[PDB]
């Protein structure tokens, strides 16, 4: 049943065909279970042990990788008598990585609890409906209730489906619908229609939403919809249907591995061509298959040489390394890969109450009257400070701290605030915290009579536990409370009735203390109190007093206020009748005017300064509530997302008037407007969708369950320490403290992160570029393989490993938070940095197969010098002849590729070096700038040594250590690449862009 919020209560009754007093008969309602399906909402599920498997063997390079490592096995199974025990170590190794990665990477998202599995626990076991078998109320499973039923709720239930309102039993239907607001504060539900057709959730006053709670009150309802079909069903679906985004390094590790592949392919097909010429003319010594397994060798050599096969390793471990750093800052990291892109976020969207407030209601700012000169009314102000429940702060005159017992007024205000009073406060000793008890409105007054304390009552030396309560409790041994006077909508105020304490000697005769709506409360009033006298409540005082009060409702200020009053000579108790609330409003007549307060809930202490320094960063703050748009701007205006002055028109909307916006301007509407009101879950999900279309990276902060849709479509979702499970459970990190700064702390370790990433994939990938020259030179040609998979294996993983990770702990640029975020599209390796990697990448190759040639020829030993032979050494077999004085073997002598692996490691370990920086020479940023990073190469040397003197390493790796002239030549070689770098690093500096 649809629409409703805008059907009479008899529409909806003759919708169903039902009657109230009866509910659907016993066979209706299995009708409707088989039309509606049952009352809940679908478990998500699904991602089986074995499927987390299958998708960590499904990414391009994997595959790759995995082909290589079978062709190998296939390669090294079907070998001579010679060596078949360490020829199996190459395909193993492989096999071993991709594995390793693998088992890691299913431990990374095995452990994710899910949001939806959290919302369930708003979905009541049982619910209560009238069906026509039993007079009676029957208690069922809330999931066999059906549209169409007629439901009752009571204080305390959480609301079984939705529901439209038909009668409300008690005096008032009091209702806690934060789960789709996130405030708290009590909607006062009636049962008349609401036309608009359009009506948010908040103007929704005669509907029930599913897995909201009652707060006070009693009352009958008819089920409109139920399962998905509700309001927590779509928060339900919205989730479900998101849905996290590759972040944008994954998405340039995908291209890379894309172009990779391509790049591989066209390498092998031009071995192919290189070859068409040994094709029909091969000897026939010879071809057979001697092809197939040269042919398949280098393609196994290629794709090892391509792959930067340790840096998933390496980003894994900076990652986690990361995450328990921004732990320490009290950023709960849940998603590894979010530690990255917070750090480019280019606009904050948050949820307002608990997230850039306390959720805390406070009064700050309080009145009583000073002196009455017949039409001219002095009135006395003072404010309050702090801002949560805890019964901390100090009443201000002038901003200076003033005893509130001073003041008679003001003790009898505080008698009214602590007496008509269904609330208190409690500490809480687990959470360490004090906490509500009731309603947000009426724990502020508490509070407020503790901060208060008009007795001067010690409370220096009370425990926690006993502070809470301890003001309020020595007013009520003055004043005994007989009954109350609950508040009604029809007069907006409520009471108590109360007698003086037995031989309280401070009063005497019976006295109701009344609080309410302003307005409705001051035309009761006959009186206004002055200290201890009274005079007659005239016209000009009445407005005075009014347009005091109007102003504290609005503007900057915008409080909620109450009036507070007390009749003087109240009606004999056995002249009041108690049971009928329509009689309440007269009992409070004659009243005397005594005082006003002005509650907020207000901004946290940090949030001000932590915007201005997101701003610094080039980073936008929006605020999305559920709240009223006057206390959204408020807000907005004292924590400088707007100016004090200010105009907002175009700036500030309720979802609403955002939707009324044409689709063409809501979009534009996003990038101009800062606050955001009134709003549903939906339209925060929306909003964030929005500014993703600009292609902003998108962070989203809340603690509410209708910040979760928003919280699961932003790229980062930020939770709130203390808030909803939800939103924790929906959001890539948790602020442990509630602390709005650690987001700043975080975005900068994020923007440092990213900075060193770059750095060490640099790294790694350009080594890559190297290796796959060398193996392209060292078979276009025709030479001896100059260096073997196992060898780049041992390289890529962990010679080169281990600076990769050093390069991770580079000191951290220091104006990082004063530079706008990074673009999401920003390329790791363009333009000049590009070339300069080639050239590198040429260097590498060419000294490489150059040293193993050396060796061949000019070296000492020393086959040697063979020249055209060189490059025809697969015909030393035949072709004998002419390859005399020399062994058919000595071509595939170890010495040849030692040198060429020490030449490759000498290189990586200085361009390790220039990896420090990328324009900067090592002149003006030399090497120790990075201790770990001399550490870390000084390791990778000692394990380059280890595998050159023991045994057997030597021979798995097929090494022959050098001597002191061989060494001598590597570095020769190997070292003028820092000179090389330096040069090209000169002129970007300079003439490129510089
Ligand atoms: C790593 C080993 C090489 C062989 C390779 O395949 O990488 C290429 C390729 C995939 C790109 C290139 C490499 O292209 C080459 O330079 C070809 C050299 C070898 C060809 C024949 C030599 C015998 C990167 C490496 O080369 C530079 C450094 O000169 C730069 C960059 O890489 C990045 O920006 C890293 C992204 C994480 C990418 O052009 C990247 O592809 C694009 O999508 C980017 C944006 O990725
Ligand atoms: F706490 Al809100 F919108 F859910 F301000
Ligand atoms: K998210
Ligand atoms: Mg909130």
């Amino acid at each position: 049943m649809e629409a409703a919020h805008s059907k009479s209560t008899e529409e909806c009754l003759a919708y169903f065909g039902v009657s109230e007093t009866t509910g659907l008969t016993p066979d209706q309602v299995k009708r409707h279970l088989e039309k509606y399906g049952h009352n809940e909402l679908p478990a998500e599920e699904g991602k089986s042990l074995w499927e987390l498997v299958i998708e960590q063997f499904e990414d391009l390079l994997v595959r790759i990788l995995l082909l290589a490592a079978c062709i190998s096995f296939v390669l090294a199974w079907f070998e001579e008598g010679e060596e078949t025990i360490t020829a199996f170590v190459e395909p193993f190794v492989i096999l071993l990585i991709l594995i390793a990665n693998a088992i890691v990477g299913v431990w990374q998202e095995r452990n994710a609890e899910n949001a939806i599995e959290a919302l369930k626990e708003y979905e009541p076991e049982m619910g209560k409906v009238y069906r026509a078998d039993r007079k009676s109320v029957q208690r069922i499973k809330a999931r066999d209730i059906v549209p169409g039923d007629i439901v009752e709720v009571a204080v305390g239930d959480k609301v079984p489906a939705d529901i439209r309102i038909l009668s409300i039993k008690s005096t008032t239907l009091r209702v806690d619908q934060s789960i789709l607001t996130g405030e708290s504060v009590s909607v006062i539900k009636h049962t008349e229609p609401v036309p608009d057709p359009r009506a948010v959730n908040q103007d929704k006053k005669n509907m029930l939403f599913s897995g909201t709670n009652i707060a006070a009150g009693k009352a009958l309802g008819i089920v409109a919809t139920t399962g998905v079909s509700t309001e927590i069903g779509k928060i339900r679906d919205q989730m479900a249907a998101t849905e996290q985004d590759k972040t944008p390094l994954q998405q340039k590790l995908d291209e890379f591995g894309e172009q990779l592949s391509k790049v591989i392919s066209l390498i092998c097909v031009a071995v192919w061509l290189i070859n068409i010429g040994h094709f029909n003319d091969p000897v026939h010594g010879g071809s057979w298959i001697r092809g197939a397994i040269y042919y398949f060798k280098i393609a196994v050599a290629l794709a090892v040489a391509a792959i930067p096969e340790g840096l998933p390793a390496v980003i894994t471990t900076c990652l986690a390394l990361g995450t328990r750093r921004m732990a320490k800052k009290n950023a709960i990291v849940r998603s590894l890969p979010s530690v990255e892109t917070l750090g480019c976020t280019s606009v904050i969207c948050s949820d307002k109450t608990g997230t850039l407030t306390t959720n805390q209601m406070s009064v700050c700012k309080m009145f009583i009257i000073d002196k009455v000169d017949g039409d001219f009314c002095s009135l006395n102000e003072f404010s309050i400070t702090g801002s949560t429940y805890a019964p901390e702060g100090e009443v201000l005159k002038n901003d200076k701290p003033i005893r509130s017992g001073q003041f008679d007024g003001l003790v009898e205000l505080a008698t009214i605030c602590a007496l008509c009073n269904d609330s208190s406060l409690d500490f809480n000793e687990t959470k360490g915290v004090y906490e509500k008890v009731g309603e947000a409105t009426e724990t502020a007054l508490t509070t407020l009579v503790e901060k208060m304390n008009v007795f001067n009552t010690e409370v220096r030396n009370l425990s926690k536990v006993e502070r809470a309560n301890a003001c309020n409790s020595v007013i009520r041994q003055l004043m005994k409370k007989e009954f109350t006077l609950e508040f009604s909508r029809d007069r907006k105020s409520m009471s108590v009735y109360c007698s003086p304490a037995k031989s309280s000697r401070a009063a005497v005769g019976n006295k109701m203390f009344v609080k309410g709506a302003p307005e409705g409360v001051i035309d009761r009033c006959n009186y206004v109190r002055v200290g201890t006298t009274r005079v007659p409540m005239t016209g000009p005082v009445k407005e005075k007093i009014l347009s005091v009060i109007k102003e504290w409702g609005t503007g900057r200020d915008t409080l909620r206020c109450l009036a507070l009053a007390t009749r003087d000579t109240p009606p004999k108790r056995e002249e009041m009748v108690l049971d009928d609330s329509s009689r309440f409003m007269e009992y409070e007549t004659d009243l005397t005017f005594v005082g006003v307060v002005g509650m907020l809930d207000p901004p946290r202490k940090e949030v001000m300064g932590s915007i201005q320094l997101c701003r610094d960063a080039g980073i936008r703050v929006i605020m999305i509530t559920g709240d009223n748009k006057g206390t959204a701007i408020a807000i907005c205006r004292r924590i400088g997302i707007f100016g004090e002055n200010e105009e907002v028109a175009d700036r500030a909307y309720t979802g609403r008037e955002f939707d009324d916006l044409p689709l063409a301007e809501q979009r534009e509407a996003c990038r101009r407007a800062c606050c955001f009101a009134r709003v549903e879950p939906s339209h925060k999900s929306k909003i964030v969708e929005y500014l993703q279309s600009y292609d902003e990276i998108t962070a989203m902060t809340g603690d509410g369950v209708n910040d979760a849709p928003a919280l699961k479509k932003a790229e980062i979702g930020i939770a709130m320490g203390s808030g909803t499970a939800v939103a924790k459970t929906a959001s890539e990190m948790v602020l442990a403290d509630d602390n709005f700064s650690t987001i700043v702390a975080a975005v900068e370790e994020g923007r440092a992160i990213y900075n060193n990433m770059k750095q060490f994939i640099r790294y790694l990938i350009s080594s890559n570029v190297g290796e796959v020259v060398c193996i392209f030179l060292t078979a276009a040609l025709g030479l001896p393989e100059a260096l073997i998979p196992v060898q780049l294996l041992w390289v890529n993983l962990v010679t080169d490993g281990l600076p990769a990770t050093a390069l991770g702990f580079n000191p951290p640029d220091l104006d990082i938070m004063d530079r706008p975020p990074r673009s999401p599209k920003e390329p790791l390796i363009s333009g000049w940095l590009f070339f300069r990697y080639m050239a590198i990448g040429g260097y590498v190759g060419a000294a490489t197969v150059g040293a193993a040639a050396w060796w061949f020829m000019y070296a000492e030993d020393g086959p040697g010098v063979t020249y055209h032979q060189l490059t025809h050494f697969m015909q030393c077999t035949e072709d004998h002849p002419h390859f005399e004085g020399l062994d058919c073997e000595i071509f595939e002598a170890p010495e040849p590729m030692t040198m060429a692996l020490s030449v490759l490691v000498t290189i990586e370990m200085c361009n390790a070096l220039n990896s420090l920086s990328e324009n900067q020479s090592l002149m003006r940023m030399p090497p120790w700038v990075n201790i770990w990073l001399l550490g870390s190469i000084c390791l990778s040397m000692s394990l380059h040594f280890l595998i050159l003197y023991v045994d057997p390493l030597p021979m798995i790796f097929k090494l022959k250590a050098l001597d002191l002239t061989q060494w001598l030549m590597v570095l020769k070689i190997s070292l003028p690449v820092i000179g090389l770098d330096e040069i090209l690093k000169f002129i970007a500096r300079n003439y490129l862009e510089g």
